[PDB]
């Protein structure tokens, strides 16, 4: 179960890295799928993830009784929110999105909410 | 192209959606952070490599001498993966030919079915700690 889902899970991200690629090979230009190469393996590719509640406060890495507002606007709107910022000196892109109640979350969630929670996502763009 | 990113960051967070529902209904709710911290790490991408039509790596580091298993990757036209021991970690390592698709059709004559390969490691040893 716990290897099968760490299977899974690289084969998505495998799955991930080439369409990632891909709008780089359609540049026609070897000096970006060098850079891209150098920046997905980079410490900044994902300088930040964290997951919040229903209520729009943190839970992990960091548990949190403070909303967050931008993850608070993306699951009121079930939209993907995205916005740019200078981090530690870089120029990044962060990504706020919430997180489907499919019918199969049921078990141990409320069947009623629209939203479980939100992620969100940091990405160098330097 | 600011756009190009944004589609690539927008599918990394399809991603990691898509790998917390596994956690979840696998029941595994108390790893996510250390799920977290696992793809922050140096051991997500551990390495990844790309190579021509003729499986010689081109990026980042050129070679002359073709890979055996991108090689059968172009030329079987499907996808290999394999279990290695890399960094200290267990590993899986994904073998995928690049399909000419009819986008890149614009510039690699459709005579070609594949156009090269790509190699990416990433470590599973979550899944056995
Ligand atoms: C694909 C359906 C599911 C989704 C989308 C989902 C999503 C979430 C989200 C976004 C959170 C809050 C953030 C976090 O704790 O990291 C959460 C918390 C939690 N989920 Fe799920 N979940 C799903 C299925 C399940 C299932 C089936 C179980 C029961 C086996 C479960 C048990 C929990 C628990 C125990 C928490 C509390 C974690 C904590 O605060 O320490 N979830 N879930
Ligand atoms: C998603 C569609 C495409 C894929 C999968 C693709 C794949 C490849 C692969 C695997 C190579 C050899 C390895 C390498 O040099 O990195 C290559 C080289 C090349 N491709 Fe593409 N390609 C695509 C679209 C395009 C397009 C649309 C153009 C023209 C705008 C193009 C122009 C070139 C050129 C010029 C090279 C030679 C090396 C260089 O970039 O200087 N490719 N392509």
């Amino acid at each position: 179960s716990s290897l099968d889902l760490q299977l899974k899970n690289a084969r998505n991200l495998a799955g991930l890295i080439i369409h990632d690629i891909d709008g780089y090979m359609m540049k026609g230009d070897s000096s970006e799928v060098d850079r891209f190469i150098s920046a997905v393996k980079s410490k900044n590719f994902i300088m930040d993830l964290r997951v919040f509640d229903e209520q729009a406060k943190e839970v992990s890495p960091t548990p949190s009784q403070t909303p967050n507002a931008k993850i608070q606007q993306a699951i009121a709107a079930g939209r993907t929110l995205e916005f740019k910022e200078t981090l530690d000196g870089k120029r990044t892109l962060s990504l706020v999105l919430p997180f489907p109640n499919e019918q199969r979350c049921q078990s141990c969630h409320d069947a009623g909410a629209a939203y479980l929670g939100g992620l969100l996502v940091t990405t160098s763009i330097e």
